């Protein structure tokens, strides 16, 4: 009969996995999981939400069977988990500034400027590596107080730029008075995959089959354009 699959995801990732004003869990990853459910009659996907910092521990302990949170591969992760074969998205990162700031064309125009970012994020590493390989022209600052810290600093001028993805900038503009924009070329564009507990290989393969079906009939493209835009 139908096998129940527990999906671990979040509620604080705008456009990916979040709660909208209506009050329901939605976003690209959540909607894709629901689409897969429709495509897989022998499976039933249920959700289990939690802080991002508990997703992988939960997956390893098999509290969830799959994790959906725009996850990327890494050496460490591949040793402890399984990744399906079909990437379902790319994660473009670009220098991001205050909408009315016209002094910055890209990462190369930051000599003497201050860039704010999240100490944990992959964007933080991207910035660091580039800054290190180019004579450290700018200062990297990390946020720590509370939310909206990056936007507030961009607004005041305390920060000249940050690094973000286009879909995050779109959400910022739709929900805040502080407007932002991306400038320059894509600095990083990592592939995104679902992650699995080591015991779920059959499930991962079945999901890859469904994803090919979703890609082939244009459903994935439709979903990415709706939630992420065309930069994906």
């Amino acid at each position: 009969k139908v096998q129940t699959i527990t999906v671990g995801t979040g509620t604080q990732f705008p456009n990916i996995c979040f709660i909208d004003e209506k009050g329901d869990l939605t976003g690209y990853d959540v909607e894709l999981i629901k689409e897969l459910d429709k495509r897989l009659p022998h499976y039933k996907f249920t959700f289990k939400t939690m802080e991002f910092s508990n997703l992988l521990v939960s997956l390893g302990q098999h509290k969830v069977d799959i994790v959906a949170h725009q996850m990327e591969k890494s050496k460490e992760r591949e040793k402890k988990f399984l990744f399906n074969k079909v990437a379902y998205n790319h994660f473009p990162l670009k220098i991001t500034v205050l909408q009315n700031n016209d002094t910055i064309r890209g990462i190369e125009d930051l000599k003497g400027k201050r860039v704010i970012t999240s100490a944990t994020s992959n964007g933080a590493l991207v910035l660091k590596k580039w800054n290190e390989d180019n004579g450290r022209p700018f200062e990297i600052a990390y946020e720590g107080q509370g939310a909206n810290e990056t936007a507030n600093q961009l607004k005041s001028g305390r920060a000249d730029a940050t690094i973000s993805t286009p879909f995050a900038v779109d959400f910022q503009n739709k929900t805040s008075t502080i407007k932002e924009k991306t400038v320059g070329n894509v600095l990083s564009n990592a592939k995104v995959y679902f992650m699995f507990n080591k015991n779920e290989q059959t499930l991962s393969d079945d999901i890859d089959k469904a994803l090919q079906e979703i890609i082939d009939d244009g459903t994935l493209k439709r979903l990415s354009l709706k939630w992420l835009g065309d930069d994906y």
